[PDB]
């Protein structure tokens, strides 16, 4: 294992600093938001995943669906990955261009979309190839931070909850169906989820809240959103909050079949 080597020492440092969480639980985590996300536990092999899913918003990038932009995704996220990575890279004044040029990609920034010239086998190639880059890994995980993780903190942090298990809960919740907005997103479901001050209760009532609208259609081809709740909801039962050495318990919650 060594969940460590999946990271970067400074990735690491920003993660335990701002989350409280260690290597091995976010390996963990990974490892239960990677299931219902490719169907694949080896999530590294994720930070380089690059395809154009015939959705109209470009290319979908890394970890946690980052988009370079398109006619129905003009609000994508992926300039803000890019950005980052220059500014890992050393950058004084880091930006999504920057990022392409170091890169050699035929691309720009188009109002706030990414317009990318090269053909999908030269960039998702480029891209393919920064799976081992510390800088790239870095730009990943701050970006994953800034759009998804640090909201999911700060909502379990609100109610006194700490636990891996809540975070890694909130996190899939946010990426799968948005942090913030309507009834489904993380905001609403927490808003129709009690008032307990006992964390396991709470996520018991919150889960039960999110199985009834995570197999809408739109999140996950049902029953597959029904299972990737119940992995979480089954660590809280077995009271592994900690995601501690549960390599064996990581393995039998995550053996279900996708569709």
């Amino acid at each position: 294992a060594s969940p460590d080597d999946n990271f970067s020492p400074e990735t690491l440092q920003f993660l335990r600093n701002n989350t409280g969480l260690d290597g091995e639980q976010w390996n963990n985590i990974m490892k239960l938001i990677n299931k219902p996300e490719q169907d694949d536990l080896n999530w590294i092999k994720y930070y380089g995943y690059c395809e154009d899913i015939e959705d109209e918003r470009g290319y979908t990038i890394g970890l946690f669906g980052a988009t370079t932009g398109g006619s129905r995704d003009t609000h994508p996220d992926g300039p803000d990955l890019f950005k980052a990575y220059d500014a890992a890279k050393g950058a004084s004044n880091p930006s999504a261009d920057g990022a392409l040029k170091r890169l050699g990609i035929n691309g720009k920034m188009k109002g706030s979309i990414l317009e990318i010239k090269d053909s999908e086998k030269v960039f998702c190639g480029k891209i393919k190839k920064l799976q081992n880059d510390a800088a790239w890994r870095k730009a990943m995980w701050e970006t994953f931070y800034n759009v998804y993780i640090r909201y999911s903190v700060e909502q379990a942090r609100q109610r006194g909850f700490t636990s891996a298990v809540t975070i890694g809960s909130f996190v899939d919740t946010a990426l799968n169906q948005g942090a913030t907005g309507g009834s489904d997103t993380l905001q609403g479901l927490l808003a129709r989820s009690g008032s307990s001050s006992n964390e396991k209760t709470f996520m018991k009532n919150f889960h039960a809240k999110r199985t009834l609208v995570v197999d809408t259609n739109k999140y996950n081809k049902p029953p597959n959103g029904k299972n990737r709740v119940k992995q979480w909801d089954t660590l809280v039962d077995m009271g592994k909050m900690n995601l501690k050495n549960v390599d064996s318990e990581i393995a039998q919650v995550t053996d279900w079949e996708m569709k």
